[PDB]
């Protein structure tokens, strides 16, 4: 009495729908942000049962110790930060060595301070799944069972393949801690494709008029000759992905799983011809392309049934998770 869930990475645009779903269920939030001020901005939006604490450096070793030893309360751990960056001066050094440490002191702290902790939920990504070009693929399936065969080697040559590289070695890493050090708590993990959808709360958009599904904004920053973006991959809208943390805590037959969350396919038209139907007053400055020649039946479905079975419901469409973006956005 009550239930208190750890959320790191507290401001982030889908720990923020994570919190505003787990808060509606009736669970205590203590977030983890980088800055008193993130801290007390968030505790305006969310109430008397949300706290949080302090954590500027979320890689370095220890860093949870003092947090977690303040709530003995806590039981559930959403492990959802990932390290913010730009600079890819050594991406060793900056991205693949912090992602990878950075998952081991956090479990170590949970097992070494808060052993009360039953359940910890790492959110990974399906580019620990894959490789880029293996994405865009018809004839690949991915399921819970995919893992990238990019090599620790290449994966430092580049700023995405590092990404790529940082989410599937700080995800085995996980596992292996579980492994290895046999932890009181279960692990799960979310793994979301392109996420879409709006933010937990219009006060959050700030900058006005940006969207945080990212590849949402890409296309509105677009001139009426600009060519349609090439972009394509599977989509997954941020609520889902925060239901699916729920499931992930929730539900005994998601303890030691891996959850591939992915909807249906798009492309830069496919983006356009939702953006340009739902919001013509956009249209004039937007360019046309080749209305609905996306064309994705050739792709072989990827393999979430297992995820799907767990999880029990059904997810937003495309159009709707795009248009509640884009609604939110110009309010």
């Amino acid at each position: 009495m009550t239930t208190s869930v750890f959320v790191s990475g507290a401001t982030g645009y889908l720990a923020q729908q994570i919190i505003a779903l787990v808060l509606s269920k009736g669970y205590k939030v203590v977030g983890s942000v980088r800055s008193e001020e993130k801290g007390a901005n968030l505790k305006k939006l969310y109430g008397d049962d949300f706290s949080y604490e302090v954590v500027k450096v979320l890689e370095q070793k220890g860093a949870f110790d003092e947090a977690l030893k303040k709530h003995p309360e806590v039981t559930i751990f959403l492990h959802t930060a990932s390290p913010v960056t730009f600079e890819v001066e050594d991406t060793e050094k900056e991205i693949l060595i912090p992602a990878i440490n950075g998952t081991k002191y956090v479990l170590q702290s949970i097992k070494d301070v808060a052993p009360q902790i039953t359940r910890v939920v790492y959110t990974s990504s399906v580019v620990a799944m894959s490789v880029p070009e293996e994405l865009g693929s018809p004839d690949v399936v991915l399921s819970e069972a995919s893992w990238s065969s990019l090599s620790y080697e290449q994966s430092k040559t580049h700023g995405v393949l590092a990404y790529f590289g940082s989410k599937q070695f700080a995800e085995r890493a996980a596992w292996e801690f579980v492994e290895q050090e046999k932890p009181n708590f279960a692990l799960s993990t979310v793994n979301p494709v392109y996420i879409f959808g709006p933010q937990a709360k219009d006060e959050e958009v700030k900058g006005t008029l940006n969207l945080s599904a990212e590849m949402v904004n890409s296309v509105l920053k677009l001139n009426k000759d600009d060519d349609v973006p090439a972009t394509t991959g599977t989509f997954i809208d941020v609520r889902d992905v925060a239901k699916a943390h729920l499931a992930a805590f929730e539900k005994d037959e998601a303890k030691g799983e891996r959850l591939l969350l992915s909807n249906t396919r798009f492309n830069g038209q496919t983006l356009l011809d939702v953006v340009r139907k739902n919001f013509p007053q956009l249209a004039d400055k937007l360019p046309v392309g080749k209305p609905h020649s996306d064309d994705f039946s050739a792709f072989k479905e990827w393999n979430d049934k297992k995820t799907k079975k767990i999880l029990g419901f059904e997810y937003f469409d495309f159009e709707t998770s795009v248009v509640d973006s884009i609604k939110q956005v110009l309010k």
